[PDB]
């Protein structure tokens, strides 16, 4: 009781002190003030990440199979860093980004830079200058397992005796780090995979370079799809999950969820319906969503309707639900 709770908070301290920001924190803090902080468009995802968006000057790793909505997320958080008067760039390796797209999200294209490196080292050591600049404020490398070395890429070998695109991904990270906390300047890493099975088993190791990613990220985020939709036609988009499990700015371990509409992406309208009824600010009379008095209709997607039509009862639901936490 006495010397217990005294020691620890303590010790705590000595630790922290020459372990980083939060190295050691109970799951149930109230955490500080990160300030700097890039809304990942979910309100959701937000307040899981518990600062409330991508900590700044930091390196995140959004992981999970395809047709997720991996980059659906990265876009938007780069919709966010830009509104703002930021300069994001993109390293693309994939080749695989339609802007069309990424332009109805809120990404100003024009004024986007995106690269297209023909090794790995290049994809990085671009990065790496296009970083020391203090200029980007969000850069994104579209395709982890993409970053593929010179060698594999150049005959000589596949591997024979290496751990390249590990031993790569670790230097790189490395010099990548000191300097992005710096230049505050947030770096998003996409990571490709296949999803469960009920209980995983599979390859937390990596495709091979992420394995260092893991150790250098402040936040990394588990992007799978759970369930499609639908609203008498056929489907209107995506409903996918977020699991934040690693976390050195906030507690992790939290959860997120969200609509990803094939259309607009993610839908702040109904990301409001769903926490409208998960803080009592709006209520259910049977299928019936109703903000107090008015009704928004009969259906998630119809209340979506409905507040996709009005942007002042919505903009005070958002009011409401981000007063009741901060």
């Amino acid at each position: 009781a006495p010397d217990r709770e005294k020691a620890l908070e303590l010790a705590m301290a000595q630790i922290d002190k020459n372990f980083g920001k939060g190295s050691v924190m109970r799951l149930g803090e109230e955490v500080r003030q990160p300030i700097s902080v890039i809304p990942t468009g979910s309100i959701s995802l937000d307040v899981a990440l518990g600062i409330g968006g991508l900590p700044r000057g930091r390196v995140i790793e959004i992981y999970g199979p395809e047709s997720s909505g991996k980059t659906t997320v990265a876009l938007h958080a780069v919709a966010n860093a830009q509104a703002a008067g930021g300069i994001a760039a993109f390293i693309d390796a994939e080749h695989a980004l339609d802007p069309e797209y990424a332009k109805k999200l809120g990404v100003d294209t024009d004024s986007l830079l995106v690269s297209q490196p023909d090794t790995g080292e290049q994809a990085l050591e671009i990065a790496d200058m296009l970083v020391r600049s203090g200029a980007l404020d969000i850069i994104v490398i579209d395709s982890v397992a993409a970053l593929v070395p010179r060698a594999e890429i150049e005959g000589e070998m596949g591997d024979s005796h290496v751990g390249l695109q590990a031993r790569l991904m670790s230097q790189a990270l490395r010099k990548m780090t000191g300097a992005l906390n710096n230049s505050g300047t947030t770096a998003i890493f996409i990571n490709q995979l296949r999803e469960k099975i009920g209980v995983m088993f599979g390859s937390p190791e990596t495709t091979t370079g992420g394995k260092a990613l893991k150790f250098y990220a402040s936040v990394r985020l588990d992007v799978r799809r759970i369930e499609t939709l639908k609203d008498g036609t056929d489907a209107v988009g995506n409903r996918t999950r977020v699991k934040v499990v690693k976390n050195k700015v906030s507690p992790p371990f939290k959860q997120a969820e969200f609509d990803i509409l094939y259309g607009q992406g993610i839908s702040r309208e109904g990301s409001l319906i769903d926490m409208g009824v998960e803080h009592g600010f709006i209520r259910k009379s049977g299928s019936w969503f109703t903000y107090e008095g008015e009704q928004l209709g009969q259906g998630k997607e119809n209340a979506r309707k409905f507040l996709l039509e009005n942007t002042d009862v919505a903009n005070e639901i958002e009011k409401k639900i981000k007063e009741k936490l901060g």
